[PDB]
């Protein structure tokens, strides 16, 4: 149910093999922190979201970012996959690596590039991944997602040694 | 399954009575028409969408729009109840008449407009409805969505006297 769903600390992980870190930290908030692929690195607290039910086992978490990145995710627990679609400006696509980092300490630098590049054509990356990890960490915990990304995090995240 | 929800003409009515019609043209490509509210007389033929299966009896749906705006649409169609979230860019919501049109035929408009226009902060509208309306048109009909809104039309649509 909806009281299972949020507290969820899921690592997903794309047929890439890139995983990407989520925490349903309460009704309206994800942290999240993005371990392999284009934005590796980058990590965000206190998010607002729209999380809704949709029906039994379907689960929805959607926010826009400080980017202009727009995101819509579904999460399936018992058959442990989610979708994605992200809709990202042209900028972040271009430049990556300015959004790699503690979003919550950079944004101004976030707005500044959000102005400064461009936005158009989006690039739009639709996908599933499977759940691969999942705790409930209860909610408001503070410490799940506390510090950015390091080499073999997901794999302490995995065996709780951290 | 995917083969009965894909043709689906649908009409969807918000708690305010605001009446929003697609047609699932294919399994990438939607129409759409909007019949109320705040961009009522908007329609769009031969958008590219992603469509995928959730789960049994849930879909969805999401593109971005010319206008920079994004959708994610899920359909749950036994439970006749959808929900989406549209990110607005800031200038839709404040200029929404440039966007009441047939889109197709004024794209250099939508693009000068949101370079124009400012986008942030993004005017986010996450909601369910209710789908009030299901006929499924087959696949690449054409003539489903054809034309723009008019007064009564979508009694005229459930009464199938079209």
């Amino acid at each position: 149910g909806m009281e299972n769903f949020i507290g969820s600390h899921m690592i997903y992980t794309y047929e890439n093999g890139w995983e990407y870190e989520i925490y349903i930290k309460n009704d309206h908030t994800i942290d999240y922190r993005i371990h392999s692929g284009m934005v590796a690195g980058r990590w965000v607290r206190d998010q607002e979201v729209n999380i809704v039910k949709l029906t039994e086992g379907v689960y929805k978490v959607s926010w826009t970012e400080p980017t202009g990145t727009d995101v819509s995710l579904n999460f399936m627990p018992n058959e442990k996959r989610m979708h994605g679609i992200i809709f990202f400006p042209k900028w972040v696509h271009e430049h990556p690596e300015i959004t790699v980092c503690y979003q919550n300490d950079h944004i101004d630098l976030m707005k500044e590039s959000r102005e400064k590049y461009e936005t158009y054509p989006k690039y739009v990356v639709p996908e599933f991944a499977e759940i691969t990890f999942l705790k409930n960490e209860g909610v408001d915990n503070e410490e799940v997602i506390s510090y950015a990304p390091y080499e073999g995090m997901t794999d302490d995240i995995r065996a709780g040694r951290l």
